[PDB]
């Protein structure tokens, strides 16, 4: 990384090994390192995390894939609707969905200023004509399981886990915890 | 029926045949005759129907298989949650999705008084461990199609409907209108 100091950090609320690399200007890679991270999307709330703190030789891209801005203007098989959470921003939720803010602008036209929604609101969710999920069912959360990981593993998206289970915070689950899992999401014919 | 009087009426909000045959003192099954109405789950709003008033001969089961209680604690496959809408109660949604209102409230300690919730509010939907929907997806809406029968030809619920299409009202379909799906929901092992 060849940095000038490490400062010892404790995980809070809304961090990502991004968002903490850029407040240190660190890389999301030298911290994996350092730490033996065993996956760059898990860090666990309250935990300590030695970081290279501004650092010349940032590895951002080693160890991570970081996806390019959605390009779809549908999501397959499901849902119809999304209900807005604390945080939510509709930019925040088409990316989980992974499809394009205007898209999920486009299918809402009852939101006038669409930065003002309210916790409570259910919006609409512009699912692709002829799809589907293949199975939608329980799922026992295990240690390090997150929504961003069994979205890929399970060919489906953070969204369509957050609408099937829209009252539960990805930040908090538990090894045991039932949620609803939708599989293997597509168009079909 | 041996009705003493008919009146002609214009379907409102609200109606089902069970609703209009308490109303007059009819039968559900001699307005379904009367009327040579196809389906007694369906009655359009704003279409006039005759209706035998003060029977004393009335048939509302031969054309109606009326469902006794609910008695499962948990719906099979899906959702994790359901948001309510203006007119919902914990007894309503409790029916929709085949389980008892104890059920439902025990899901839900959040909730203080079970009569007071909110447009908007997030509840618990309690899901069978091991359960499963083989298919949920896009199904466009043909002529006289309703949430209550669509739930018993694909083996789901009217509530796992209603939880998947949450802002779209079952009184306002319209032919070719795409709705999300759920088929086959069952237990499984
Ligand atoms: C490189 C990069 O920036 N990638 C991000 C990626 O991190 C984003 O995904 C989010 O990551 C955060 C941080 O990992 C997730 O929050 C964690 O969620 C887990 C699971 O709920 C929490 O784990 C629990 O931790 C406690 C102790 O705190 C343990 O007792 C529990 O057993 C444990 N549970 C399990 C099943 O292991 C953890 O505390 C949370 N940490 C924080 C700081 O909140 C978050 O869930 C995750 N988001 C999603 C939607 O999956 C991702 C956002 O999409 O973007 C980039 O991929
Ligand atoms: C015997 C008995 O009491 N059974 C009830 C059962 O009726 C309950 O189910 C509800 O029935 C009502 C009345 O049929 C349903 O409301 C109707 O919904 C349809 C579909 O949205 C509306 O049809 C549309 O009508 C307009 C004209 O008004 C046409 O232009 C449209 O093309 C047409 N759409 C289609 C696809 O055909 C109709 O207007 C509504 N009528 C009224 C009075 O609102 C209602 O959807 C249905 N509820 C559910 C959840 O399916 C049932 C409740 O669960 O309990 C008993 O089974
Ligand atoms: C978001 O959407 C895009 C486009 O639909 C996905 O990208 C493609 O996925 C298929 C596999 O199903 C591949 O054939 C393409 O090569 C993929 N890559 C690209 C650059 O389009 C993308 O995977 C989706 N992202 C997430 C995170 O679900
Ligand atoms: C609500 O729940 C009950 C019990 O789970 C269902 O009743 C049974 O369904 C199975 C078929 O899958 C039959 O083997 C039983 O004989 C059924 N009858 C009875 C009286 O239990 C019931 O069908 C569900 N109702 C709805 C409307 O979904
Ligand atoms: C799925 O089909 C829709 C409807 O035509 C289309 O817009 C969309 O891009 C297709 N998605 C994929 C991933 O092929
Ligand atoms: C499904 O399994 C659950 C979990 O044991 C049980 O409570 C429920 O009654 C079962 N439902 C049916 C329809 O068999």
């Amino acid at each position: 990384c060849g940095s000038t100091s490490n400062i010892k950090y404790t995980v809070v609320k809304g961090d990502t090994l991004t968002s903490i690399a850029k407040k240190f200007k660190s890389g999301i890679c030298n911290i994996v390192s350092v730490n033996k991270l065993a996956n760059p999307n898990l860090i666990e709330l309250g935990a300590t995390l030695i970081i290279p703190e501004n650092c010349s030789n940032p590895d951002n891209k080693s160890c991570v894939s970081t996806p390019a801005e959605p390009t779809e203007t549908c999501v397959p098989g499901l849902p119809g609707s999304y209900t807005i959470v604390s945080g939510d921003t509709l930019t925040n939720i088409s990316q989980d969905f992974n499809i394009t803010l205007d898209s999920l602008i486009a299918a809402n036209t009852q939101i006038e200023n669409p930065d003002a929604i309210d916790v409570g609101q259910i919006i609409t969710v512009p699912v692709c004509p002829s799809s589907q999920c293949e199975a939608v069912g329980t799922y026992n959360i295990v240690a390090g399981d997150l929504f961003v990981d069994l979205a890929a593993t399970y060919h489906t998206t953070i969204g369509q886990i957050k609408a099937l289970n829209n009252n539960v915070n990805p930040s908090k689950l538990k090894v045991g915890q039932q949620i609803i899992l939708p599989q293997d999401c597509k168009n079909v014919t």
